């Protein structure tokens, strides 16, 4: 039953993986070994090669990601060996350091031991490893509203934030067998942040905006050949609109457009003036400029879509079906200036892939 | 068989229409009459009230339209009585005059005789009643590329364009029984155009851009209670991004962004400068300003989305299911600054509705 689903997923994954790796003759024997391993044990263990290629295929199959051209250069760190909360903490710290790479960001995934019988070995509570706290109480809003529930959960466990708009949340995760997660403050030497300034409007720094360098998404499940890696944080580099059109602009996030409009010297009074649009463009210019000036990797949405076009072409050339989610692939600014807007995409789900999972708080 | 489909569509339409009109008691007798009419004749004829309410319901059910708040104020002109090409031409001329309304645009639909047995009585070739010609030959591109095939078809029939970038196509339509369509030049007194200028950048007029006042879509089919009105042109007023983000900006349309960038004084050299985005915002500001200054109705995408929010609320309050196509409802600039971007919509098709139909040329 469980063995059944597993073996089926396994046969399909190994066949495809080994084919792509030019190891097609090795499949029969590898499947034999896996078959006996499942019978005796209830599951099977991926070789380092399978796990590496599987994580890369999962990125390649992520319909919502515009950054997939670079799927084959993912840096895969195998941490299936950790057993203690100090090892997990140090692996997470290491991921941050090695992914950051002094600003020349390396797309990286660190893979922790998989669920055994749907039992998690490690359960990471963070949405991203580096993220700002948010607070709301009696009229007063501080920080990132999207972090309010995790922030409140951390404070239940004895963490206390300084209540700036940019407090770094601690790493917070739970080990199998523990009733409660543990938390660890991030060493500030590990976390690059970028102050937001504008290439020609000097007043822009009056907003005192900043953002962190590396988005390291840490609450998705990697599924490969029927094995469920629920703890497997990964990162790329940012596309500037994630920061400038969404994290800093959304009304339910930092909500900065009215403030941007004021410092760039335009009125925010009439919809027909398109002041929100103009503010969005200047904010997004500032974000790109600031990351580039600091030597931290970032891509703008035009260049990203041009890369995605080459991914579509590479898929066709490899004879691989392309899958995509148009509603996530279009950028939130000037979407019709990208080729993505003017075509359609098949939203089928192909495995290996990354998946949402239930949050352990709220 | 044909009578079958028709009667079914009829029962459903009359029931819903009469319910909305508070005429629910009248349904049984009206359906009786329709039943006998279908038997004897092969179809049935809508009352003026049914046709009016049906056209309004079709707009209300148009998933891709952000302008639906105003569905109930559609001005319905019943031209089921025309029989000659001179009557059709004059009805089309009248629609333009009455919809334009000296710039205070009235959403209007003119309804011509329906298909009888899938046989069209009138077949309009224009995509819109007012639209610019386009030409391409030996490297040279003039006018609106989206009009190249209709333009070439018109010139086959002895029309000749002046080959400016803004030649008005003639009305072109075919009457049942004629092998060929006829064409008629538009009287220039009927067609309002708006020169595009910028509220603060004086050089913008050097681009010599203009657009026409009223989008009058004339190649869709209105289907109401199983009756197929294949000729039923309608108009609203423009949302500024249709002109500024698409007709004048798309690379396969007028392709003006590099030219806009030059006149607003920014370089068009680096993607990270977001010059296309900045040019798009200034072009779209200019379009709104120019229409407002000339006294021609137009709506900006923020105000339009705010109106659409009130449509969603009115639907809920009326106990009507809302349907929508997210990919067409989001505006092509700053989509994430509208509420539309942050929700999903059910793309089910409900009738009455407007439908694509095959073009009679190409
Ligand atoms: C290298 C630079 C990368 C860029 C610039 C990039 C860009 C993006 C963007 C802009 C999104 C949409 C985010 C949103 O709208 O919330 C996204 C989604 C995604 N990316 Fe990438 N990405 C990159 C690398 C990666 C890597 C390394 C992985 C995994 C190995 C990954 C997996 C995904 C997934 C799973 C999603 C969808 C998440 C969801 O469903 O919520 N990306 N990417
Ligand atoms: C009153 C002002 C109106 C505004 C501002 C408006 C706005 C728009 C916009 C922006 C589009 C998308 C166009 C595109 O992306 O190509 C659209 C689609 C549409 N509108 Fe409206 N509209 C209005 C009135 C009307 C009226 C009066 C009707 C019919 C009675 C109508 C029927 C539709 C239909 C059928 C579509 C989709 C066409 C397709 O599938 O290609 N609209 N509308
Ligand atoms: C838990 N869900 C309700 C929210 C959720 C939202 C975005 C998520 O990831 C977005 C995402 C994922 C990977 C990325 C890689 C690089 C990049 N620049 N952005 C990226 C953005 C994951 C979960
Ligand atoms: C597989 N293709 C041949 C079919 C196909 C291509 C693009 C498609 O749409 C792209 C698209 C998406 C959103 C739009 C919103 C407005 C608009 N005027 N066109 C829009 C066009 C649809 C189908
Ligand atoms: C024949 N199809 C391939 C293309 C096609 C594209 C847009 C069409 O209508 C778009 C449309 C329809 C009604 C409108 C009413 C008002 C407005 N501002 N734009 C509007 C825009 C109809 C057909
Ligand atoms: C019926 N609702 C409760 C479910 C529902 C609401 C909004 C949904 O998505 C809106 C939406 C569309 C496109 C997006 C692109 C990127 C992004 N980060 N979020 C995006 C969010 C999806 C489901
Ligand atoms: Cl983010
Ligand atoms: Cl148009």
């Amino acid at each position: 039953e469980e063995k059944e689903i597993l073996w089926n997923e396994a046969k399909a994954f190994i066949a495809a993986c080994y084919q792509e790796l030019g190891k097609a003759a090795e499949v029969k024997d590898r499947l034999a070994d896996i078959k006996s391993e499942i019978d005796l044990t209830g599951s099977y263990v991926h070789t380092k090669e399978e796990l590496e290629h599987g994580a890369k295929m999962a990125w390649r199959n992520s319909n919502r990601c515009i950054g997939r051209l670079f799927w084959n250069s993912l840096n895969v760190i195998d941490r299936r060996d950790v057993r203690t909360k100090e090892e997990v903490r140090d692996a997470l710290f290491h991921h941050i350091e090695t992914a950051t790479n002094n600003g020349k960001i390396r797309p990286t995934i660190t893979i922790f031991p998989p669920e055994e019988k749907g039992e998690k070995q490690v359960e990471i509570w963070n949405h991203q490893l580096i993220r700002y706290a948010g607070y709301e109480s009696d009229g007063e809003r501080i920080g990132d509203p999207a972090s309010c529930s995790l922030t409140a959960a951390c404070e239940e466990l004895g963490w206390r934030g300084e209540r700036t708009d940019f407090d770094l949340l601690p790493l917070i995760f739970r080990m199998k067998g523990d009733e409660q997660p543990v938390w660890y403050e991030l060493p500030r030497s590990l976390v690059i942040e970028v102050p937001i300034t504008h290439p020609d409007i000097e007043a822009f720094s009056d907003l005192e905006l900043k953002w962190y360098g590396v988005p390291i998404i840490s609450d998705m499940k990697l599924e490969v050949g029927g094995i469920h890696y629920n703890a497997a944080p990964f990162n790329g580099w940012y596309m500037g609109t994630e920061i400038g059109a969404r994290n800093l602009a959304d009304e339910k996030r930092y909500d900065k457009l009215k403030k941007v409009a004021s410092v760039i010297g335009i009125a925010a009074d009439y919809n027909t003036d398109l002041w929100k649009d103009q503010a969005l463009v200047e904010l997004n210019k500032a974000v790109l400029h600031s990351y580039k000036k600091q030597g931290v990797s970032i891509v703008d949405h035009h260049t990203a879509a041009s890369q995605f076009k080459r991914f579509e072409e590479q898929a066709e050339e490899a004879g691989r079906k392309l899958t995509g989610d148009w509603t996530w692939l279009i950028p939130p600014i000037s979407p019709a200036a990208t080729h993505i807007f003017h075509r359609s995409y098949d939203n089928s789900i192909v495995k290996p892939n990354y998946f949402y999972q239930d949050k352990p708080y709220e």
